[PDB]
């Protein structure tokens, strides 16, 4: 179906570590798009031809309006190129960046938009491991976009996942108590200066809020960073939280 030929690319819109994005228009069309080029040789060079591809028929099947769409991909001698959602407002992570932190309805608003996409993923039998700001993105209307490989630096994996036992669904809930932190405080709430000690203080769920933070969002954050995963209320329940319903758009 595809080729190279049939687009105009324009300027880069990020970085990957097997390639780059860039922003570009389907000839015909005139449709704007994203197009991610990842080389076969360097794909090989780490062995991820299978992890990628498997991963790649999943995300075609997924569909909503919070996930980051993929519309195909095609290749040639030398690469690899996956057709991507065009998201104009850019990365979560550089909007925090020049904000600092985000008010609670900003907050509010976020959370509920990944938890209505992980709800869809979870019901269409699909999990998501850590999320990181990096690859959440932002549609025209300033709606939330996930982006990423996965799809079934630790500041974001869950205690399970880092002490070697059954990850699962729950993962999914650990990342919403670790991003609604971040989102309100401006960073993650177990860094450190080193891995040894980041790995140690997740394990322990070791960390503390800001006199700011609202007891709204300590109950929340609290109660999706348990360390038993089993203990982490459900989607349904973060939706339905009252500090989420009383700031949420
Ligand atoms: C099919 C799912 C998927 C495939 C590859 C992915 N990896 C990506 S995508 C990506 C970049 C990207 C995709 C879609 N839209 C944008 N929009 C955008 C970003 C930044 C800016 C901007 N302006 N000024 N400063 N920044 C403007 C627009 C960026 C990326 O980097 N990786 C690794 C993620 C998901």
């Amino acid at each position: 179906q595809w080729a190279l030929e049939d687009f105009e690319i324009g300027r880069p819109l990020g970085k990957g570590k097997f390639g780059n994005v860039y922003l570009a228009r389907e000839k015909q069309s005139k449709f704007i798009l994203a197009l991610k080029v990842l080389f076969k040789a360097q794909l090989e060079k780490a062995g991820v031809e299978h992890q990628l591809r498997r991963e790649v028929e999943i995300q075609s099947h997924l569909r909503h309006p919070n996930i980051l769409r993929l519309y195909g991909y095609f290749h040639d001698a030398t690469r690899v190129y996956l057709i991507l959602e065009y998201a104009p407002l850019g990365t979560v992570y550089r909007e925090l960046q020049k904000l600092s932190k985000f008010d609670e309805q900003r907050t509010a608003t976020y959370i509920t938009e990944l938890a209505n996409a992980l709800s869809y993923c979870h019901s269409k039998r699909v999990i998501h491991r850590d999320i990181k700001p990096e690859n959440l993105l932002l549609g025209s209307a300033g709606e939330l976009k996930i982006a990423d490989f996965g799809w079934s630096t630790l500041d974001y994996l869950p205690p399970e996942m880092i002490e070697g036992r059954m990850h699962d669904e729950k993962v999914d809930l650990w990342s919403l108590g670790v991003l609604c932190y971040e989102f309100l405080v401006g960073k993650p709430p177990f860094e450190a200066n080193t891995y040894q000690e980041t790995y140690k203080r997740i394990s322990r769920v070791e960390f503390t809020f800001p006199d700011f933070v609202t007891e709204g969002a300590r109950d929340l954050i609290s109660r999706l960073l348990k360390h038993n995963p089993s203990q982490r209320p459900m989607l349904r329940e973060v939706l339905e939280h009252p500090w989420i319903t009383a700031n949420s758009s």
